[PDB]
């Protein structure tokens, strides 16, 4: 459904290097990050989301309400401000991150105990799959 609640454990991560490179994340950080699996914890109530993406190196938390624009400062990722907006298109949660980079955002959708996440920046797409603990 449009209920993404859960703890989701990463199964696969394709082209995270390309996506990070498009964001100008440095080589040393990319080399660490490409070796680390992830967990994503999603707490959703109605339109309100609290997300936590965790690893042994660094975590990234973002909270939002569907349909409500927000300034997203990508602290400790690439350290840029983007105007983010998350909407539903069917059962796909779609975020556009407007700012310096083109084609920046993500899409996230589930089937059963699988969560698909695509991260985009410029001409790069990172494809991730997670499975619900």
């Amino acid at each position: 459904t449009r209920d993404q609640n859960g703890t989701w454990e990463m199964e696969s991560n394709e082209n995270f290097e390309g996506y990070m490179k498009a964001l100008d994340i440095d080589f040393a950080t990319r080399k660490i990050a490409v070796r680390l699996t992830q967990t994503k914890v999603i707490d959703q109530d109605g339109d309100n989301f609290k997300t936590k993406t965790t690893s042994t190196f660094r975590n990234y938390d973002v909270d939002f309400t569907v349909g409500v624009e927000f300034d997203e400062y990508t602290k400790s990722l690439d350290n840029r401000h983007v105007k983010a907006l998350v909407t539903w298109e069917g059962d796909v949660l779609v975020c556009v991150q407007k700012g310096e980079k083109e084609n920046r955002g993500w899409k996230q959708w589930i089937e059963g105990d699988k969560l698909y996440l695509e991260l985009t920046c410029g001409d790069q797409v990172c494809r991730q799959v997670f499975k619900k603990k």
